[PDB]
């Protein structure tokens, strides 16, 4: 049955809960992102109202096949009523299309839901500085102090320096960028923008893509791995193996392969830099392991949470076993004496 931490209390909403039938007094489906594990059990066969963004809207119409009556997008940044309720969603800095909702009960309370989050200062300048926020259902993936990674930005730099001085030291080296899912887009358009190209992908890849709303996509991207020297291929094949094996599909039209595998944090951020960054080679094959993360780092999650000052915080990551959550509900004791709310 639907967990409390999916149900919002005094209305018949649900956010995230799609994977448990029919959920009992549920008359709103709330969707925050295009995640797997946030969307599991949605297909064509729901008949239920879906409410979301516009992206996540447009990536449930073509890629789950969710009938068109059924899905309500919201715009962001507008109060709008929902089945008697006021709502809000705000942009989540997460991957396209995700949000945050906050839902102002009759009775007065207000809830904000981050959905999945990179807590970021500008936040603190939304419409969440108007009023008191008493509950807060947060999303706490890295929610440990040792859990620290660079900006976007720096990781986005990194990136593109490196890229370039290979392509310009060897102008026949490929640039292959792996992927699971949406997120993490800037990586390869960043790359291919300083090197004068469009990337490259496999059909199901680039239907995806065009559903993100994202400005000039035509000129950004193609089918055709011909003509583009940035591809993208999924995450499994990034690998020494995978990557040769690709290289002997091309057509010797490439003679190397720089890769950069984007992933969460690994053991290795409690050292090194993202200037000491070395990559792992082969031959003529070469792997970067880069930390650009869309969710909240500790320090970005505990500012943010000390901006806000809620009455009560309820987790949504991490709940599966009672010494995680025992260990969450000590950070926040710590944050809420700290900051005196
Ligand atoms: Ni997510």
């Amino acid at each position: 049955t639907c967990p409390f931490y999916k149900k919002i209390p005094g209305t018949g909403f649900t956010v995230d809960a799609f994977q448990y039938g029919v959920v009992e007094g549920c008359t709103a489906y709330f969707l925050t992102h295009f995640h797997s594990d946030h969307y599991a059990g949605l297909s064509k066969h729901f008949t239920f109202p879906v409410y979301c963004s516009e992206i996540t809207g447009n990536l449930l119409k073509n890629k789950l096949h969710v009938q068109e009556q059924y899905i309500h997008p919201l715009p962001l940044d507008t109060e709008c009523i929902v089945n008697g309720v006021k709502v809000v969603l705000l942009d989540a800095n997460h991957c396209p299309g995700a949000v945050m909702i906050l839902f102002y009960l009759p009775n007065g309370t207000v809830i904000l839901h981050t959905g999945d989050f990179r807590a970021d200062p500008s936040m603190e300048r939304s419409l969440l500085a108007d009023q008191k926020v008493h509950m807060l259902y947060l999303d706490t993936t890295y929610c440990s102090p040792e859990y620290t990674f660079p900006s976007q930005q720096e990781v986005i730099r990194f990136a593109i320096n490196t890229a370039f001085e290979a392509v310009t030291l060897n102008p026949h080296a490929l640039v292959v960028c792996g992927t699971y899912s949406i997120g993490k887009e800037k990586v390869f358009l960043a790359i291919a923008d300083v090197l004068g190209s469009k990337v490259g992908m496999s059909q199901e890849k680039y239907k995806t893509l065009q559903c993100l709303n994202i400005p000039e996509i035509n000129s950004l991207i193609t089918t055709d791995m011909c003509s583009s020297l940035v591809h993208l291929l999924p995450m499994m094949q990034i690998n020494f193996k995978g990557l040769q094996s690709h290289l002997k599909k091309c057509g010797g039209k490439y003679n190397q392969i720089l890769a950069f595998r984007p992933t969460g944090w690994t053991h290795s951020n409690k050292f090194t830099r993202i200037a000491d960054v070395i990559p792992q080679t082969k031959g003529n094959i070469s792997i970067y392991g880069i930390p650009y993360s869309e969710h909240s780092s500790y320090l970005e999650m505990k500012r943010f949470v000390q901006w806000l000052k809620p009455q009560k915080i309820i987790p949504t990551v991490n709940v599966g076993t009672w010494k995680s959550r025992s260990t969450m509900e000590k950070y926040f004791r710590e944050w809420k004496l700290e900051a005196g709310y």
